[PDB]
């Protein structure tokens, strides 16, 4: 029930529904004009925020000090609106929880909530054929549509849903450090 609470609430103040020309994707503000993409939305310098045209300001492929991928994509974006900073649901190293919810918002699964069971860190997983770290795993049968979803457990964001084998879920852990 917390984190369900907790997830809804999170959705309804700082997630968006965001089209590339890649497909459609959850998209998650942090604080001010950034917000996160996993990196295969490969967003051009204009998205499609909630239907309407939103220009991208810069935009950052995340990666570690090895150069290693972490697939996520922070974007700042060209609007008046301030993001309600959520930076301190964020940790400060990858969170394993024995219960956490994946959050989904696009115009196919709008408002779509999915308890995933324990997550635990994955590590490294090569990802569409790339080598990736800081991956969190959970047991979902997950779906492409379901990128970028928002991976919660009470009080805590703990990552953005970025890819799946048909059988497991992987999300890029969303660390503290990544947005200052």
């Amino acid at each position: 029930g917390p984190a369900f609470e907790f997830a809804v609430a999170m959705m309804k103040r700082n997630s968006s529904t965001v089209k590339t020309e890649y497909g459609e994707f959850t998209m998650l503000g942090i604080y001010d004009r950034w917000a996160v993409l996993p990196r295969h939305a490969k967003p051009g310098p204009t998205i499609l925020m909630n239907d309407q045209e939103v220009g991208v300001l810069d935009a950052k492929e995340l990666v570690d000090k090895d150069g290693t991928n972490l697939e996520l994509t922070l974007l700042k974006l060209n609007r008046n609106e301030k993001f309600r900073d959520i930076r301190g649901f964020l940790a400060k190293e990858e969170v394993e929880v024995n219960e956490a919810v994946l959050a989904i918002n696009t115009s196919k699964f709008p408002n779509m909530y999915i308890p995933v069971g324990q997550v635990t860190e994955y590590g490294f997983l090569n990802l569409g054929g790339t080598p990736t770290k800081r991956m969190l795993m959970y047991n979902f049968p997950t779906r492409a549509g379901q990128c970028g979803g928002v991976l919660m457990s009470t009080g805590k964001v703990l990552g953005i849903h970025v890819g799946g084998n048909g059988h497991q879920g992987f999300s890029a852990a969303l660390l503290k450090h990544y947005f200052n």
